[PDB]
């Protein structure tokens, strides 16, 4: 009985349902919790012997790395896989296309299903190559930043991967953001180009995209050229002569293969700005990609035969890591949903899952609460038997929402993964592994590989030893996918994460841990 | 008895003469036609296991490749040796210089023999490095295009290899092209620099080079700097201050070694502009690794090139023949190549044979047009010279008539040499159909069997369906892409698809009609798409018509092609005036070039 | 044996290495005896490929392997070494040592005033270099650019050089005392895109004008886009031109403590070093990357007998080739600490050098004879106050060392317990040409002794232009074939390079120095050929 961790009292462990293992296509990646603890202990005690092999296994390198791990938190010089060279678009597209070009890669569900379509890895390579050829002709090169202002669809994925192909860093801006937000982000990154579309369609409603871009770009001198996709082909949308060019017109000029550009492990893969003044969280290439592939493989128990549906927007780190990189690195299909959970009806999510026999579903608790209110009747209409792993992202999931998730969507036949992580962490920090870790509803459970979790007493600034404790959550050493800096403001990076608790990474979240070692997220501090 | 292939009836196979194998420096690369077909079948069914090893054997890689072959014709995304890195100038120059820097590389015969000279691989390395150092100081870098407007001499080769050394793509413009032609090509490629010379010498007459470049460059804003070689050192030739600089003066500033720049297999090696059925010339883009492998492979096997051999390709670098078989093929194989600046007639019609005797050339590559001209005027001169060093004779650019084939064999070859009628296009990069020297017996006038990686096929033009069985005629196509296939048309990939890939989906469209006989030999009957080959030059009737219409006095114009005794085919122009023939001949001479003028 | 020509040699007894040298050396010597030395020397001359290939792979960390050890000839000025290889100098000087042991001292910085002294570890140096390189990379500096340095001898000069190298650019270091016109001429020749400097310098207790001379030059240097200024004195009266000048601390705060290095080809230029020139125009000596670095590490290891445990103190300025090779590259490639002295030998007193040596137990000391003569005049009394037992190798650079100065050096500084290395070399040679190896070659005072690996020395008669065979000879000193660290060109003027070194005596490298060789083969440098 915990006097501090009141959540832990009288909550029974929920073993993984049998139907999960029935539906699992192959042997599990981890046999039992003990094997997990052995691997975890190695990842903490021996990051070299643990991550080196996995990095070589899960990633295709243009040049081998000579040092797995370097740098410390206090000095803000963390680096992983030093000396290595690779290209993200190759690991997400090229190698899979060569293996089997006809395998589905992007299952695109549009706002209206009539406009839905599917791209194979061969298709994705050709589109990415063409956009990258357009960008290369425009002078985009390694070390540049390219802005993306697109909804959740194929063009957002293709834009990101083409920018990566050339070695540039993409900065994805949520399509709903105001013109002033676009202005601040583009000017901070000094983007040389922008990829967007004339208009968007969401929930049946047309949305202004190119209009807001124009209103922003009048104050963004760095943007030399804009690439506009005709999502709606509305003739009234205006293109500025000498700056705005059409996606289809330009991609028609260039061939379906373009050599990728090799980049160093620690060369920046992308900037992601977080909502005060916006700050650009910078993520390297090698460390971030490994974190995405590693978490996607083990936390969700993804197998080659599987199909993932991450109901998140690329404007959010969730979309980046688990809608694009994690899945495509592992070569599995990923579902890209442009619409709203309600349009045309609140059965939209389930309609898509049944349509594509999705094996994994990843959603935020906010949508779960909305669907609890309005779409309970619609859940029963659709066939969700293909699913076996259900994920929760972005906020604490209350046990009642946990039980609702388990009953109506999972049918108490699926594993539930409550994933705790930040934009800065790149990938999962604390999460219960699918098919390995029994669940405590509302608990993120054990930390993942490379994550040495700790609880600090805020007043003393001292780590709290032992279980049955509550405090601010910190990490004792840097992990592969940890953000390396804040764009052109490394002092802010240090002051925000490294300096507040020296020797630690400060999450900004308070949490508690019970006698079983499960971590309970108490929310922001 | 062929009911369709009338050419094949009553044609006896011509085995390679015994004297060929006597003169051959070593055992042949292929034993017999049977081994050739076994290797060919492997190249078709299993291109990875066939070309992968050859690529490692014949090319020196900075980074190893992970995939031999990728992409399809239907999608226009063909790629070979993916992930590999290499440099063309290293494979053509550096490695051979290290082996033996004193080995001859460029045997340069100038328009007048007094100006002739020879460069060793060490010499070529130093000159290439110096020019590349000049270009690198000017800001030329990987991904740029550099224009070349030079005659056929050492400086053209050096300019091309220097551009390649830096990872840039060279665009060679035939020295005869008009100022307007230079303008269009430079502006299409947006070249940052141009390499040319003050004046040229051809057939004993001085020609204006820097003059035409200046006239073009007034409308070429992308050209930041020009490198001018003192071919004649005429002081009256004017250099634009701040743009024009002298070859000798600038190269003197930089050292004789410059590190080569690594490039990906599919990074573009060069642009070559070809007149098409459009009215505007199109820049054919060729990759690096695939093109180089095709050049070395075809040069080695079809011509039976050995290290001891010397090749004489009587073609201009402005033509794909010069690129592949005057420069890259030979230098990749490390053999000397003869670079002839003059004409077959100057000073006398024994000029070619004089050169062959002078350097004991083992291989000779020429277009049938020159053979017909020398047959007309220079037949007597062959006997004065010693041509015994030759064993392989090549034909390029046009169908070779059996009568010219026999003339070639009898008077030049002395019925002691192999004859290789090579069929290929600028777009193919290297040979498509040709009889391998010492391997394939010849049917005069037939290119014979297709080469490695080339899965030739005849399509019924009317139905668009592949024709099974022999003794058939149809439009010639290729069923899968090959290493040296052109990858795009510069910044216009849609024209590339519409021209080659889309007309017969799943196939490569040659634009040629051809036949296949019972023995499998292919007979090229010429273009189907109204393109005319005059004296070895591909010309578009559309471009000539547009040039005719430019003249305000002409209201309508229509141009066609017909048989010509000397140039193979001639172009005849018909004009309608609203209310002068020499003026129109000069108008097209000014619009395209002296070569494209109508007969 | 009376030498008819080599009058210096008569009556000079070989001076064997003192016993205390071997007592103090932490490990077995790199070379057993002179006989082994001559075997290796002969191999380096006859078989440079089989000799330098292995050493190059041992001492340097390569991003891409090389396919040819040696290429080109002197007569054609196309020398190239380790062709096809790729590497980064800042990685070999900083990164690899930092990963091995980040807390090992790298830069032992002794400032003009000792209170301002500090020590940077290899980990510290990695972070500082990475941050400066991040500043420069954000400014657009990239491979193929040149960056000028106008700094005194302190950490910031080393860091600036290594950061420029990290990005693949070539650094051109300018002596801090040089006039504005000198800065102008050098910057414009190189067309430098950026400049790194400080507000003011402090030398011998007095403040010195640095930023002022830079500004006066930069009004005529249109290529310089941006300036990085370090607050050495933080004098508020110092003016920065807005839109060009930015502060070292302010900018480096923006960027992270690790930056990936940029790989460059062996023969890509590592640095330009301009030489003080008689007549009008200064000439920029260009040094490759692989060849120069190997020469630095090789000479530093063998001539001075540097071991990982050792500490080196090179009393030379980075504006001089001595600072480049043996204050920065040589020691840092070998991963040993190097002492960086900002002040003068006299301030606060003439015991400053010896104070530093005792403070950090420096094992190797490298100085020019000029300082030795000055200290002989004024600072003999201070030597006795300090403990120099840590020393075992004493070096002389830049001038002929008089036998009297040699004995003074050995007795008062070395206590007749150290080896003395009279190193002969030029900016163009990159590293030592003729020098007696510590603990291997017995010394004749005033003689540079035997040539070093890869140096095939020869004497030419100026009148006949013919090599002089046999010993007891005098002539102009030349080298018969190019060596790894030989200068490759003079920036954008290769004809001047040829006319100066290659063309006067074709097939030879012309040192511009006259020298003699005695019966034992020891070389005696007699000085420049003009003025003989
Ligand atoms: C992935 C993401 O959302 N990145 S984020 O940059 O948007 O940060 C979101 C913040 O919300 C909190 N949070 C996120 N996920 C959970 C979770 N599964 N359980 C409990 N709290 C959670 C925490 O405070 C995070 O830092
Ligand atoms: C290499 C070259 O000349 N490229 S090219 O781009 O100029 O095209 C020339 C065109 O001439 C025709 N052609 C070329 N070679 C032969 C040959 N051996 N036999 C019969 N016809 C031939 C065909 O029509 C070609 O396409
Ligand atoms: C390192 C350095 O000095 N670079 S430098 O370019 O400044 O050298 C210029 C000249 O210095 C002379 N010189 C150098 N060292 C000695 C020495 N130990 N004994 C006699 N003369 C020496 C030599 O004549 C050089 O050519």
């Amino acid at each position: 009985t915990h006097n501090v961790v009141h959540e832990a009292n009288g909550v029974k462990l929920r073993e993984t349902p049998k139907e999960f293992f029935e539906r699992q296509p192959n042997k599990g990646h981890i046999h039992d919790v003990n094997q997990y603890k052995q691997m975890y202990e190695q990842s903490i005690k021996d990051p070299q012997g643990f991550f080196g092999p996995l990095a070589k296994e899960l990633l295709s390198w243009d040049h081998d790395f000579h040092t797995v791990k370097s740098g410390t938190l206090k000095n803000g010089d963390a680096a992983w896989f030093l000396g290595g060279e690779l290209n993200a678009s190759y690991n997400c597209v090229d190698r899979h296309a060569f293996a089997n070009p006809d395998k589905p890669a992007l299952i695109c569900e549009a706002d209206d299903e009539k406009d839905s379509h599917i791209l194979t890895y061969g298709d994705l390579l050709r589109e990415v190559s063409k956009v990258a050829g357009v960008l290369q002709s425009w002078g985009i090169k390694k070390g540049d930043t390219v802005a993306v202002y697109l909804p959740m669809n194929a063009q957002a994925i293709i834009a990101m991967l083409a920018i990566a192909r050339l070695g540039a860093a993409h900065s994805v801006i949520f399509a709903g953001f105001s013109a002033g937000s676009i202005k601040d982000r583009v000017n901070d990154a000094s983007c040389k180009a922008l990829i967007t579309c004339d208009e968007g369609k969401r929930g049946g409603r047309t949305t202004n995209i190119k209009k807001l871009c124009d209103e922003a770009l009048v104050d963004c001198p760095t943007v030399e050229k804009v690439l506009v996709y005709k999502r709606t082909n509305n003739p009234e949308i205006h293109l500025t002569e000498g700056r705005d060019y059409y996606w289809d017109v330009e991609t028609a000029k260039f061939p379906g293969y373009l050599p990728p550009v090799s980049v160093n492990s620690e060369d920046p893969l992308f900037l992601l700005y977080t909502s005060g003044t916006p700050k650009g969280v910078v993520h390297s290439t090698a460390g971030y990609l490994l974190g995405a592939a590693l978490s996607t493989k083990y936390i969700f128990d993804i197998h080659p035969e599987d199909i993932l549906f991450t109901a998140g927007d690329v404007g959010w780190i969730t979309g980046h890591t688990y809608a694009l990189y994690g899945p495509l690195l592992l070569g599995v299909p990923t579902i890209i949903f442009e619409g709203t959970p309600a349009y045309p009806d609140y059965g939209r999510f389930w309609q898509i899952v049944e349509k594509h026999k999705a094996t994994h579903f990843y959603v935020a608790p906010t949508a779960l609460r909305l669907l609890r209110k309005a779409g309970e009747q619609e859940i029963a209409k659709y066939d969700l038997s293909s699913l076996r792993t259900l994920g929760s992202v972005g906020e604490p999931i209350s046990p009642d929402i946990w039980e609702w998730y388990n009953e109506f969507v999972g049918k108490n036949q699926c594993h539930i993964s409550d994933t705790y992580w930040q934009t800065e962490s790149g990938s999962h920090l604390i999460a219960p592994l699918a098919g390995v870790v029994p669940n405590k509803p509302g608990s993120a459970s054990y930390p993942f590989f490379g994550i040495d979790a700790a609880l600090i007493d805020p007043v003393t600034g001292v780590e709290i030893e032992g279980n049955d404790a509550e405090g601010v959550l910190a990490i004792k050493d840097h992990w592969p996918s940890m953000a390396r800096t804040v764009y052109k403001n490394h002092t802010k990076y240090m002051d925000t994460y490294m300096n507040p608790y020296p020797g630690y990474y400060f999450t900004g979240d308070g949490a508690a841990r019970d006698h079983d070692g499960y971590y309970w997220i108490r929310g922001r501090v």
